[PDB]
Parts: C-alpha cells; sequence; structure tokens
C-alpha cells in the first residue's frame, strides 16, 4: 500500500483503560496485568474486557498507524466511535460503533455481524490500520507480508468522532501476556 505518508502518532488514554491494564510511561504500549492495577473506577473505563482507546479523535481526513502483535494468541484492533458502550457485555460490530479485526483460537476474523473469515497465509507480527473518514473506509494491512491487504470495511457510517481501539485479550492460557505496541513512524 501507499498510505504510509498519512502516519499519525497515537498514544493510549489511561482513563479509558480497563482497571487491569498496564500502559507504559510513553503511552505507546499496553499489556494486561495479572491483577487490578489500583486505579479508581470512572464511567470511561471498559469494565468487562481488557480494552483501551487512543487519546486522538478523528472527524475528517486520512489517518494511518501500525501496531505490533508479536507472540500474542488473542487481540482485537481497529477504530470505534467515541460514544461506544463502556460497561457490560457487547459484540464488536459496526452496528455497535466498532470497525475491527481479531485473532482468536488460531483464526483471524473481521468484526462484521456475523463475523467474516479472513485469509492470512503469513501470520502478522505488525498490523497497519488506514482510516479515510470522508470515504467511509477502514482497511487493515499485513506489514509482515509486504503490506498485503487483510480486510476493507467500506460504506462505513461512522456517525461520530473516531478513536483508535485496542483489546489485549485475556490470558487464561498463560500464552497471551505479551503487549500491544504502537510502532514508530
Ligand atoms: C480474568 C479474571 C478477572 N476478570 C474477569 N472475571 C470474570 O469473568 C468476571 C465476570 N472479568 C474481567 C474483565 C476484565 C479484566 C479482568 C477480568
Amino acid at each position: 500500500h501507499h498510505h504510509h505518508h498519512h502516519m499519525v502518532h497515537i498514544t493510549l488514554d489511561r482513563n479509558t483503560a480497563n482497571s487491569w491494564l498496564i500502559i507504559s510511561k510513553d503511552r505507546r504500549q499496553v499489556r494486561m496485568g495479572d491483577t487490578h492495577q489500583n486505579v479508581s473506577d470512572n464511567k470511561e473505563r471498559f469494565s468487562n474486557y481488557p480494552m483501551v482507546l487512543g487519546a486522538q479523535r478523528f472527524s475528517s481526513g486520512k489517518m494511518y498507524w501500525e501496531v505490533d502483535v508479536t507472540q500474542k494468541e488473542a487481540w482485537d484492533l481497529g477504530v470505534c466511535r467515541d460514544s461506544v458502550q463502556r460497561k457490560g457485555q457487547f459484540s464488536l460490530s459496526p452496528e455497535n460503533g466498532f470497525w475491527t479485526i481479531w485473532l482468536w483460537q488460531d483464526s483471524y476474523e473481521a468484526g462484521t455481524s456475523p463475523q467474516t473469515t479472513l485469509h492470512i497465509q503469513v501470520p502478522p507480527c505488525q498490523i497497519g490500520i488506514f482510516v479515510d473518514y470522508e470515504a467511509g473506509v477502514v482497511s487493515f494491512y499485513n506489514i509482515t507480508d509486504h503490506g498485503s491487504l487483510i480486510y476493507t470495511f467500506s460504506e462505513c457510517v461512522f456517525a461520530g468522532p473516531l478513536r483508535p481501539f485496542f483489546n489485549v485479550g485475556f490470558n487464561y492460557s498463560g500464552g497471551n501476556a505479551a503487549p500491544l505496541k504502537l510502532c514508530p513512524l
């Protein structure tokens, strides 16, 4: 792809994080701790899942960033509306304000409703995410496989400001402790 010149510097918003997440000093990495991280509760925190938002809000333009997913077994990545539900159970879908892909149980899927099987020959270690606000597009790229396309959401109805979205996944297996990391420009 040729989206690299739209690169934006994303940082994580501590205030939105589930209470078990640990965000690095530079706000560029996040991992799920094995206990509550001793923060107060607030209406912004995702309560039921190990999720966090980027601090940046996008309402126009073209934006690109990259995320390192090395040695993880489960994660979700993409964008979401600023006003998505934080508390209780919900599905990741465009109806609920999410444009995401995931890894789960050795398969990759897009967060449509119902979910869509992805076709990935080279398991990615870094994911590129491109948003074209005006066009209504969210695309995902396999940086490990020379930038090959993973998935495009088109005809998106964002209906609000967008925020970068992350889920580090649970670590029931003991094989999913590694962080998500925002890769340097
Ligand atoms: C993994 C054990 C701790 N735990 C549970 N346990 C439950 O399943 C209670 C409904 N939910 C969490 C949601 C976010 C972070 C930690 C959570």
